[PDB]
């Protein structure tokens, strides 16, 4: 209708996702002000729930709270940096949609690349391979037709015609 991403998951708990998602981060800034825990409550007006966007602002309003010496400029910016690298972190585990196991980087000519990009096909262990003929196996890069039919004839042997548990 409007064209947005509209998100209903939460039923009980999270029943407005405003007054409560940005209430809840006592797990963000665990360590921000690891001087004396004991100094202020946090400001909801800014949030401080974006890990990215804390990065630069002007400084016409970030001196309104008490107690802003040096020594805590400097471990709001490693705290900062710290945020960027958690926000790294998070879009290489949200990027990373592969999980490639030991099952397989085993088959032979199938390398840490050949792997990466099975399981970006959408595959991600044995039970599967040998349910898809040569007419699937093509989009590969660096893959001929006839490697993709001999490397999946060895995997139905490997799985199938083994009988093997």
């Amino acid at each position: 209708l409007s064209g947005w991403e509209l998100n209903v998951m939460t039923v009980d708990d999270l029943q407005a996702k405003h007054q409560a998602e940005a209430h809840a981060a006592i797990d963000t800034f665990t360590k921000y002000l690891d001087i004396d825990e004991d100094f202020a409550t946090v400001l909801v007006e800014e949030g401080f729930s974006t890990l990215e966007e804390l990065a630069y602002v002007p400084m016409k309003e970030l001196l309104e709270i008490e107690g802003l010496d040096e020594p805590t400029v400097e471990a709001l910016r490693e705290r900062a940096k710290n945020a960027l690298a958690t926000i790294a972190q998070a879009q290489e585990e949200s990027l990373g949609d592969n999980k490639p196991a030991d099952d397989l980087l085993n088959l032979e000519g199938v390398d840490r690349d050949l792997a990466f990009k099975l399981a970006a096909r959408g595959v991600c262990t044995l039970e599967d391979l040998a349910e898809q003929g040569i007419d699937d196996l093509a989009d590969i890069e660096g893959l001929t037709d006839e490697k993709a039919g001999a490397l999946i004839m060895a995997a139905r042997n490997i799985c199938w015609f083994g009988d093997e548990a």
